């Protein structure tokens, strides 16, 4: 049940006043992600939609840091013999990787300031 | 699953204030193009709805130049013996041409200001 235009347009409508990292922004983003269970593709689409390119680049720097840290430490179901988490979260039969990526996404967005 | 009247109305209303090629307009138009997966015909309809004949003509010229360079170089899926890229992009079995058309379209429209 990937989001259509209407869902994302709403999300941006109520994430317009607040700034990234503020309680409202993170509240809405976490709700949307926990509801639709989106993969990395839809997450990157949502980020490109919401904020400027500078904020997206900052978020991706933080996300690369978090993902590198986690892969060094070890992920429950991460098998690097097929592709990065980045690509392992697109396969629908890898729910654990997808949820881990969503959580790193939300953390990296919350730690921008 | 082509867009409907409500989607177009929302797309136009959300970006009424902004100017063509502004980061906001680029965000919303790029999201629409990447989400609905339309051909050239639907893109022409969308442009006619959004901007006037002047902006339509300027985008038409810019896209003509961009398509010119792109398919004069030679593209993986383009075979010039069957028809112009505007017609190949309208055949649902040539998704590579469709995606190239979408990207040339968005870049051309972004190159206005």
């Amino acid at each position: 049940r990937p989001w259509q235009m209407k869902d994302l347009q709403a999300i941006k409508q109520e994430v317009s006043q607040a700034a990234p990292g503020s309680p409202q922004f993170m509240q809405t983003i976490r709700l949307a992600v926990q509801q639709f269970d989106p993969t990395a593709k839809d997450l990157q689409d949502l980020l490109q939609y919401l904020c400027s390119s500078l904020v997206a680049s900052l978020h991706h720097q933080q996300l690369d840091s978090l993902i590198s840290e986690a892969e060094t430490r070890g992920i429950t179901g991460y098998n690097p013999l097929a592709g990065p988490l980045r690509v392992q979260a697109n396969n629908p039969q890898q729910q654990g990787l997808r949820r881990e990526y969503q959580q790193l996404w939300l953390a990296a967005f919350a730690a921008l300031p």
